[PDB]
């Protein structure tokens, strides 16, 4: 239907704002602490401590299959990556101490995306 070709056009353009919403979130992350998941081979018992592991690049293989339907999904997944390494890391890390980072500089970044997104529809 022309409807579905219209939401597919909605989600293809959703999605292009949300690749540009990752892109400045990750250069938050110049040490790339977040880029790859947390390797259970150097962390062999991380799923007795988070059960929902996250990471940049699990989120970008979800965004090229459009599988963010909305950013309060995508904020979802950017928040579990800062949530989960604050319950694992101790507060006096390099680990924490880059979630810290990451989420105060991600807000002003995700302040503009929602205006964005409620914007443009």
């Amino acid at each position: 239907s022309m409807e579905q070709v219209a939401m597919e056009l909605r989600l293809t353009e959703l999605t292009r704002l949300l690749r540009s919403v990752l892109d400045q979130l990750q250069d938050k992350d110049p040490a790339r602490i977040f880029a790859q998941p947390v390797s259970l081979k150097e962390v062999p018992d991380y799923l007795d401590h988070i059960k929902h592991p996250m990471d940049f690049a699990t989120m970008r293989k979800r965004l090229e299959a459009q599988g963010y339907k909305n950013l309060h999904e995508f904020e979802e997944d950017f928040d579990l990556i800062i949530d989960n390494c604050m319950k694992y890391n101790a507060r006096d890390t390099v680990f924490y101490r880059a979630a810290v980072r990451l989420r105060d500089q991600g807000g002003v970044v995700l302040r503009q995306a929602r205006r964005e997104v409620d914007s443009i529809g």
